[PDB]
């Protein structure tokens, strides 16, 4: 079934969410109403800004400002690792995050950096398995 | 726990799709980043088209038209229920379909309109339960 009774009157439906951040990740790899390139380092990512706000504590922070709000260009710290940045990037529109022993270091201090504590935290935990 | 391994080697999220949806719902209730407004008779609400294209069919041909892509009021046929078109903007940003007796005919003939299937079947499912 795609619905069930929730806690509340209301009847809710259970992939609804998953299915709009995967319509999501669909207007991004085909461009569409993307509103912001995020700039790290030589590489350029096209996002939607509303998308980085939900996932992100400086992107929040950054949108939400009156004069920043509105830039169609965001450079990053160009100490920011790139694959850490697309790692991140992805996770933001499907929920699975690409953790490689090759790559944990960069996305622990990109997530860090981008204060998406979840993220820390679960790097902290992998981290932390290994020693 | 936050995550598992998924069917393919990323480690997934459980709640990340729905956390997204809740802080873009967020976004909607302060009026952040809201980039169109959707006129229903008297009745205006506020949104991000990039939430309305990932829900329904009607809004994806709209904003993915050359013309209408850049369009900052969406006036809809005035034959809509607004209370309607309000039970469904909240299910986009929710989940939750506040379905009632009262409001059923109303929400499923919006669904129609707005090409959301998956509503559609919903409300069909329980007229059929009440004959
Ligand atoms: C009033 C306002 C409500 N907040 C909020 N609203 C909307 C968004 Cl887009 C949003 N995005 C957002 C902001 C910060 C985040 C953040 C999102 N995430 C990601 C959280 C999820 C669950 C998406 O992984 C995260 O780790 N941090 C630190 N947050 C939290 C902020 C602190 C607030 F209190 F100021
Ligand atoms: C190539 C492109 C991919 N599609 C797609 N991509 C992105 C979005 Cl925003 C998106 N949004 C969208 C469009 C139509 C919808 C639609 C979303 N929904 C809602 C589906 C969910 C699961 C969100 O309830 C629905 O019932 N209908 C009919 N769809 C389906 C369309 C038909 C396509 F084939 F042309």
């Amino acid at each position: 079934n795609l619905y069930f009774q929730g806690a509340d009157s209301c009847i809710q439906f259970t992939r609804h969410a998953s299915d709009v951040l995967l319509n999501l990740n669909r207007l991004r790899s085909r461009d569409i109403l993307t509103d912001v390139v995020i700039v790290v380092s030589r590489e350029q990512f096209r996002a939607h800004k509303t998308v980085l706000m939900a996932c992100s504590g400086l992107f929040y922070s950054i949108f939400t400002d009156q004069l920043k709000c509105n830039l169609s260009v965001i450079n990053l710290d160009p100490e920011i690792n790139p694959e850490g940045f697309c790692i991140l990037l992805d996770f933001m529109y499907t929920s699975r995050l690409n953790l490689r022993e090759g790559n944990i270091m960069a996305v622990m201090a990109t997530a860090m950096y981008l204060q998406m504590e979840h993220v820390v935290d679960t790097c902290r935990k992998f981290i932390k398995a290994s020693e």
